[PDB]
């Protein structure tokens, strides 16, 4: 496996070694040794989630308050999604910036999203299945949303086909980035570095 | 999430709570609290593997020498597979017996296979994708095979079109159950008992 840090520090694109034969294929999606090699610690898998989405569905932008927040190791096992990470860590040299990766069933790449980042994706095909390992169990009181189409964040969603994305009631009602900043819920860059440092 | 122990003790069929909405669906595949509730301890996820198989491909029968062997939390995220667990624990009250779970992208069930059991599946459709969480990283020295079509184990594989299974060179060369019994590589029942007890 190869791991490339994104333009948003603390997020990485992972490339698997896919072993192909006449039967189909095989890959190691995560290994403890492989994960430690880029992250500097083991991933404490406390939950694993799965979602299936039709074309044009946008889920996000989601984060978990620090501490302990929720790191996510995310991949697409059918179809394809345009996946985005946003630096919402107040004080970060890259605060308010975002990066993206294409997660699909062809190249079978992965994004690791460390603690205190925001994350979302737009499904590009019907029946796009996403699985993700989580560093913390579901905590709906500590998990929050930011409007995925926030004009300050200005995420360049490749809308299908420029048509508005289809959102949950939750995500459609998501507050502006401005409002989330006023709430005090965003993690601090210093806090997040210290936390991962420990 | 509901767990039903199979006729082979130490293997469970897990049924998800599937949350359907306008977008598609979401489910919590593993939670720490849910896993502990049936297994009695937390799953130490040290590796996660993915395979994709064409119809009639059989992968198995596979096991890992105890200790620590390798527990597996297995699900099918596209297509469908007939998944089998075999009690290979010498001294077990159910030694030599097997049970099965239908893993597919419809009911989205999971089988948990504890340490010291054998496991395999037969793919029932093309593009069938199986993902499994592992309690131990790949150990080629301590991972072993048993012929999937062994006459004593007599596993009733629902052969696709009645045709012979498509096997890897490793699985096609797998020794008979007899040979494995003589080898000393099988775990003992009370050995698995105290290992999982601890
Ligand atoms: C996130 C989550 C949702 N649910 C349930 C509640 C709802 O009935 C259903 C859908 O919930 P939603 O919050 O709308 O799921 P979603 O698929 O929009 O949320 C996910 O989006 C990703 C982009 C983020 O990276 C994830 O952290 C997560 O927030 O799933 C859980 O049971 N456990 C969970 O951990
Ligand atoms: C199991 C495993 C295999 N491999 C390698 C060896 C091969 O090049 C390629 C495919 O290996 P195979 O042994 O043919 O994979 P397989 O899909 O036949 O093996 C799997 O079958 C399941 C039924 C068992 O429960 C698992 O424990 C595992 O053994 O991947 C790994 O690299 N890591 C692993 O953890």
């Amino acid at each position: 496996m190869k791991a490339r840090e994104l333009d948003v520090p603390g997020a990485w694109e992972i490339t698997p070694t896919i072993h192909v034969d006449s039967r189909g294929l095989f890959f190691e999606w995560l290994t403890d040794h492989g994960f430690r090699a880029f992250a500097g610690h083991s991933l404490d898998v406390r939950q694993v989630n799965c979602s299936v989405s039709s074309a044009g569905v946008l889920r996000g932008l989601h984060f978990a308050q620090l501490p302990p927040s929720q790191a996510k190791y995310v991949t697409c096992v059918s179809g394809s999604v345009f996946d985005v990470v946003v630096d919402i860590r107040e004080g970060s040299p890259t605060f308010g910036r975002w990066d993206s990766v294409l997660l699909d069933d062809q190249d079978r790449r992965t994004i690791y999203v460390s603690e205190g980042l925001a994350h979302g994706f737009l499904a590009l095909q019907d029946n796009s299945t996403v699985m993700y390992l989580c560093s913390a169990e579901y905590n709906p009181q500590r998990e929050h949303t930011i409007c995925a189409t926030d004009p300050t964040l200005a995420v360049d969603w490749p809308l299908v086909d420029g048509a508005a994305p289809s959102l949950s009631d939750r995500d459609a009602a998501a507050p502006s980035f401005e409002d989330v900043r006023a709430s005090g819920l965003l993690p601090r860059w210093e806090q997040t570095q210290r936390f991962i440092g420990e």
